[PDB]
């Protein structure tokens, strides 16, 4: 259907990982650019995909407002607290511990972690980098013919949860200054289009 | 040469990523990665094994996991002190009967640690934080020049954690072609090689890092006592 009505039904395969913790869930190491659209970060000529597609087809049929991706616009480009340098690796200082009788000395390196919460959730892992993993049970999904009948997978998309990818677009946007300055681009690409 | 001056040049491809062999620098503790004049700092850090897979011909032994084995690096080097008759008998036994009777083994002391949330605000976007925290054992053997380090990370498909030994050493320690230790204050050439010297004077350092394979696991235990008693019967 057009305008309010537009869905989508995002075919994944079954960067797809299916683990559990009704307790199976999909890991979806979603992105949003692709290697022409806009300049990424790194210079290379880099498309829309994925969250960005799915972005710019909920403006496209007037869901997502240009109000909206303003909003998110100046946000991206006013903040400067990026996820990347709040999420800071602790390393404890060394210890003297003893394995066999054989005399070691013992440190923990410690990785941080966020969770954020829409059900779904949102989780960002560890040179090293940040890894963002868009997580919802498996049960969601409807088939190939159009029912969820798990209990490929299809992910309905429609004005009643886009704001799921609006909120994972703007953490994104936070996540680092390659990320900031991609998201940026796309943004910019959709309000121009 | 013969008998006690009985030594191996090891090689050790130096200019070499994603392998066994990597160039660290020590901050003054901690290493991380370079990629360039070598300084004091400078490391090798030697991801170093014990055996390999044999085929249906040049097997030496019967791993835990009941794969055909052969000698290999670390067990390699042993071997052939101990057929240089550098190596005591009485020091592979001690480590025989270290191994048979110990009971603490590192997979099963070392934890990997998931800490408890808190509520962390970033960009005005709250989250939830944890973290999750990784054990490292250094070992520092008597000689303050050698250090080895065991990784703890989570088995793969698998309930528990496992550990990777990694072997450092300073790199001003190689010896060149020419059997030189002119590494210091000097870049390393493309494709050039380092030689670790070892001989009567350090051999014990890898005879406590087969003791120290020993008591990483069960099967770490079964693999070196294996060997230690195809070595002994040799």
């Amino acid at each position: 259907g057009p305008g309010m009505k537009f869905k989508i039904d995002y075919e994944l395969p079954l960067k797809i990982r299916i683990k559990q913790r009704v307790k199976h869930y999909v890991e979806w190491q979603i992105g949003y650019d692709m290697v022409g659209n806009f300049i990424g970060a790194n210079g290379k000529d880099k498309k829309l995909y994925e969250l960005s597609d799915i972005i710019f087809q909920f403006f496209k049929h007037n869901i997502i407002l240009k109000e909206n991706l303003f909003g998110i616009k100046n946000f991206l480009e006013n903040n400067e607290e990026l996820i990347e340098d709040k999420m800071k690796i602790n390393r404890t200082n060394f210890t003297q511990k003893q394995v066999a009788g054989i005399n070691f000395l013992e440190s923990y390196v410690s990785y941080p972690l966020l969770v954020y919460q829409f059900e779904f959730l949102s989780e960002i892992i560890i040179g090293v980098q940040g890894m963002l993993y868009f997580c919802f049970p498996v049960h969601l999904l409807k088939n190939i013919n159009g029912e969820r009948n798990f209990l490929k997978g299809y992910l309905e998309i429609s004005r009643n949860n886009i704001n799921i990818f609006l909120e994972m677009l703007k953490i994104f946007g936070i996540l680092s200054n390659n990320h900031r300055y991609n998201v940026l681009q796309i943004i910019e690409f959709i309000l121009n289009s």
